[PDB]
Parts: C-alpha cells; structure tokens; sequence
C-alpha cells in the first residue's frame, strides 16, 4: 500500500469535510454545532417535544469513526437533519440560525465536490 485506509473515497470525502467544519476557521460560526445541543444548560424545556431526532458534529464524528455511515448520502443525511434542527427550533431571526446558514454552505459547496 498504497496510502488511504479501506473506506470508499467518498467516506474519506465526509470525513474531510466533517474535518474542515471543525476547522477554526470556521469556528466562530460552526461551535453551536460540535456538540449535542445542552438542554438542561440552555433551559429548553421545549426542545425534545419540537425536536424528534437531535444530531451533532460530535455524534456524526463517532458514526464515521464506527463505520455506522455506509454511504455518503447517510453520512449527508445527519449533517442536514442537524441543520433542520436549527431551522425548526429557533426564531428565523435568530443569531444561530444565521450561524448555521453560514456553516451549511461550507458543508453544501464542499459534498456537492463528492467524488462520482
């Protein structure tokens, strides 16, 4: 070998970009999202009726880590449902959401470079 490990190109492509999305240049905008959002921290009592499947940068990090993603449309899938998350719990007017706009174009421009 040869350099790589056995995952297909397009795993190391995800994992790349889930990569560069804890970049620190991306930091100032991506940090709401490294982690499960903190409930109890937060005071958002409402968040797990309004919210059916909570998703983060660190639960997407240890799916590509247990090889859980068998494709990148999986791996695609979680990344969104984080987003859609932020859409639908917080204000539109929101400083996070605006946060996460920000934050799904450096993901969107970067997965729609997936190799096929």
């Amino acid at each position: 070998g040869a350099m790589g490990s056995k995952i297909s190109e397009q795993l190391k492509c995800c994992s790349g970009i889930l990569k560069e999305m804890f970049a620190k240049k991306h930091a100032a905008y991506a940090w709401p999202f490294y982690k499960p959002v903190d409930v109890e921290a937060l005071g958002l009592h409402d968040y797990c009726d309004i919210i059916k499947h909570p998703m983060d940068m660190s639960t997407i990090k240890s799916k590509l880590e247990s090889r859980e993603y068998r494709d990148a449309q999986e791996f695609g899938a979680d990344v969104r449902l984080m987003f859609s998350n932020c859409y639908k719990y917080n204000p539109p007017d929101h400083e996070v959401v605006a946060m996460a706009r920000k934050l799904q174009d450096v993901f969107e421009m970067r997965f729609a470079k997936m190799p096929d």
